[PDB]
């Protein structure tokens, strides 16, 4: 029923809702993340990446609905959601709301008899291109054939039987587990990804829909299977990967957890060494191990301790092939849970030399066990916004002028980062391949991100209406329980001096967008308003007439 209009990528655009024959738009104060998540699910577009206010995909025409959608979040249709007519707002079409959903992938098969076979093409940065044969597996093929409604995947032939194509190769590495129902639901990396030999391109043959798509396997009674395909209730089924890493801050690090007898469980760190970790990292397509961690380094598990005294020599393609003590009944506690850090683990930081700054510094990436600088070549404002969103700031920032210093000191990891529309992390952005080399500050990137809190419409930047950035868009704070202790937190976070006032009742003017917080009840010693007790993320009965303000002293 709902439609997205005016987007550049699929599953994006301005939100439009029909009643009767009349389409209308929704004001950016009326449409929550929960309502956005119901729309993305209903439209088969995955999950919500961004809620965007301010007529980002252009202003609409005609009707604007006066209704708020009070979705719980798990409704199947937007029509099932409770609707509250709010008082008749000052919303024009310059505040029509918009949504980026997660299934923005543009992928197809070209030059076979049907769309059920051919060379894989991916559209990135307005341009169709191939994928590398070495970057594409059978798990990826099963997901794509289900997406194209073409049954199951038969083959991934390497010798280009449908033509190499007259075009570019994207170096993207999909890491589908095999149980996903759209390529947009799979984890994917493009950052630093290696080139492949010319014309070594990926191809898929699907079965067609004369076979139905396999369901995921649901059983953990037996020893886990090392094949993609298992047998369950007289039907073939895709093995859901019964190994995960948790609490590592990424796909290729964290505590090793294993699914058996209906429960996720941990591994004891006795005899847990690098060879064991290598097998884990191989099985997850995470490269090689750089660390086998013990001593509950990423935290302690909730569930049984299934495996102990695992002694892989490193041959094995799965941890289930390794010699252990078998399932359950071991003489150790969760203070010794095992984990890994693998060579494909990626992390991101800004480093200030003398500190004081929170959203500013030299951009650095962690890869293959090492930190290194990100080069500044080709780097657009939109790429800096993705960086700044990923580091926990607002989605905008500025690159400092290049240093005159042409003499090499630090290691660089990657350069030529060029983010497309849609990802909110740097890892799905194409670049040059990883190359550890020495580099001068001439080549390095210093970033000043916009903070996720600001004061608008006063005589300094330390005085005005409180606005907070969350989930895509700037929004406001309601003034119920908003006191001087809240203002002392806002002033401290901005790096202003003493709080003078906690203003109420839209004293510097009403804002736009959603109202992200109400019932903010700070102790008063917090370093950020995100540490404060509040009714978080858009559940409020307020309007923009009740917007909160802070006035602080400079310096
Ligand atoms: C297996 O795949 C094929 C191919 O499907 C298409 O390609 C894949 C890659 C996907 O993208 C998929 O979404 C595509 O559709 C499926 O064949 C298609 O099947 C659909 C559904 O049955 C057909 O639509 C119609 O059935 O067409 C009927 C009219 O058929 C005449 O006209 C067609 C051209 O328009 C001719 O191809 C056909 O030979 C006839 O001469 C029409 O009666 C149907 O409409 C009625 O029912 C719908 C609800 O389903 C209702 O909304 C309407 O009001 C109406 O009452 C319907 O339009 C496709 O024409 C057909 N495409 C091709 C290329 O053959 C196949 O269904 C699928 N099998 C399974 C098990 O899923
Ligand atoms: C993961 O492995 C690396 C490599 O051994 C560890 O880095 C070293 O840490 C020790 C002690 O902290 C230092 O003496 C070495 O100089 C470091 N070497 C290198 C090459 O970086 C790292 O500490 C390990 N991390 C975890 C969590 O186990
Ligand atoms: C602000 O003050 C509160 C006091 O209520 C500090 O809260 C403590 O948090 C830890 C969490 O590990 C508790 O174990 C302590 O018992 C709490 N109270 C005290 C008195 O320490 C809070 O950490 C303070 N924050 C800042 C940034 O100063
Ligand atoms: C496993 O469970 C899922 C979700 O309940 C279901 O859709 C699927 O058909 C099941 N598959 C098998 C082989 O039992
Ligand atoms: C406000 O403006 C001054 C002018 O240079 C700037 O230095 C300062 O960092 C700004 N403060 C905030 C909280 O934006």
């Amino acid at each position: 029923s709902p439609r997205l209009v005016g987007g550049d990528i699929p599953c994006s655009g301005r939100v439009e809702v029909q009643h009767g024959d009349t389409w209308g738009t929704v004001c950016d104060s009326d449409f929550s993340l929960e309502a956005a998540s119901v729309l993305c699910r209903e439209l088969q577009c995955g999950t919500v990446v961004s809620l965007l206010g301010g007529a980002h995909f252009g202003e609409g025409s005609g009707q604007i609905w006066a209704e708020e959608f009070q979705c719980e979040g798990h409704e199947s249709h937007l029509s099932l959601c409770p609707v509250a007519p709010r008082p008749d707002g000052t919303c024009s079409h310059s505040r029509d709301v918009g949504v980026v959903c997660s299934r923005y992938t543009q992928i197809r098969l070209v030059n076979g008899k049907t769309p059920c076979e051919g060379r894989v093409e991916l559209n990135i940065l307005g341009s169709w291109g191939s994928l590398c044969n070495s970057h594409w597996d059978m798990e990826d093929a099963h997901v794509l054939c289900q997406q194209l409604k073409c049954g199951v995947a038969l083959s991934i032939p390497g010798g280009a039987p449908f033509g190499k194509g007259s075009e570019q190769v994207w170096r993207h590495m999909f890491h589908c587990t095999g149980t996903e129902k759209h390529m947009g639901d799979c984890s994917v990396t493009a950052l630093g990804a290696s080139l492949c030999s010319s014309g070594q391109v990926a191809s898929v043959i699907c079965s067609g829909n004369q076979s139905q798509t396999l369901s995921p396997c649901n059983s953990s009674s037996s020893d886990p299977s090392s094949s993609i395909i298992s047998e369950e209730n007289g039907v073939a089924c895709i093995g859901s990967g019964q190994l995960r890493l948790v609490d590592g801050g990424g796909r290729c690090a964290g505590r090793v957890e294993v699914y058996h007898e209906g429960s996720w469980g941990t591994i004891c760190d006795d005899s847990w060494d690098l060879n064991d970790a290598h097998v884990v990292c191989k099985q997850l397509s995470c490269g090689w191990a750089i660390n086998a961690t013990g001593s509950a380094h990423f935290g302690e598990g909730t569930g049984p301790i299934w495996l102990d005294e695992i002694n892989c020599n490193g041959k094995e393609s799965h941890i289930w092939q390794c010699h252990s003590h078998g399932w359950g009944r071991h003489n150790c506690r969760h203070k010794e849970d095992a984990g890994v850090i693998c060579s494909e683990f990626m992390s991101l930081r800004l480093i200030s030399e003398n500190s004081r700054e929170t959203c500013a510094g030299r951009l650095e990436v962690f890869y293959n066990g090492a930190w290194g600088s990100v080069g500044r070549n080709s780097m657009s404002p939109a790429t800096v916004g993705v960086v700044c969103r990923q580091l926990g700031c607002a989605d905008r920032g500025d690159i400092s002028p290049a240093s005159s210093d042409k003499t090499v000191s630090r290691h660089m990891w990657v350069d030529n980062v060029q983010c497309p529309k849609g990802p909110d992390t740097l890892w799905q952005c194409p670049s040059s391949p990883w190359k550890k080399r020495l580099a001068s500050p001439s080549e390095e990137t210093w970033i000043t991100c916009a903070n996720k809190i600001r004061l608008q419409e006063g005589n300094t930047n330390c005085s005005g209406r409180v606005e907070i950035w969350y989930g895509g868009s700037w929004g406001t704070v309601c003034d119920d329980s908003w006191d001087l202790e809240d203002a002392q937190v806002v002033c401290r976070q901005l790096g202003c001096g003493s709080a003078l006032e906690a203003g109420k009742e839209a004293a510097f003017g009403q804002g736009t967008g959603p109202i992200w917080l109400n019932e903010v009840k700070c102790k008063g010693n917090e370093t950020s308003l995100w540490d404060c007790p509040a009714r978080s993320w858009g559940h409020s009965d307020c309007g923009h007439k009740e917007d909160a303000a802070v006035t602080c002293s400079t310096r």
